[PDB]
C-alpha cells in the first residue's frame, strides 16, 4: 500500500501464527517450542525493492510470538503475484522491551 499497518484478526493472524509452527514442524529447521502465546496485536506492511531487482515483492507480516521465553521476531513475506506466503518466520531472537 505504502507503509506499514493494522494485522488481521480471526482466521488471519491465528493463521499465520498456525502456518509459522505447522510448516516449520513439517521442515524440521530450528524446531518450535511449545504454544505459549504471543504479544498482541501485530503489524504488517509491504516490502519494496530494496536491491530487490523488482518494484514490489509483496506483503510481509511482522509478528512476535513469544515461545520458550523469547518474543522470537516471526515474519512471513507474501508474494504479489498472487498471494503466496513464504517462510520468514523465527529469526532475530528478540529480547523482551
Amino acid at each position: 500500500m505504502g507503509e506499514w499497518e493494522i494485522i488481521d484478526i480471526g482466521p488471519f493472524t491465528q493463521n499465520l501464527a498456525k502456518f509459522a509452527v505447522d510448516e516449520e514442524n513439517k521442515i524440521g529447521q530450528y524446531g518450535r517450542l511449545t504454544f505459549n502465546k504471543v504479544i498482541r496485536p501485530c503489524m504488517k506492511k509491504t516490502i519494496y525493492e530494496n536491491e530487490g531487482f523488482r518494484e514490489i515483492k509483496g506483503y510481509e507480516y511482522q509478528l512476535y510470538v513469544y515461545a520458550s521465553d523469547k518474543l522470537f521476531r516471526a515474519d512471513i513475506s507474501e508474494d504479489y503475484k498472487t498471494r503466496g506466503r513464504k517462510l520468514l518466520r523465527f529469526n532475530g531472537p528478540v529480547p523482551p522491551p
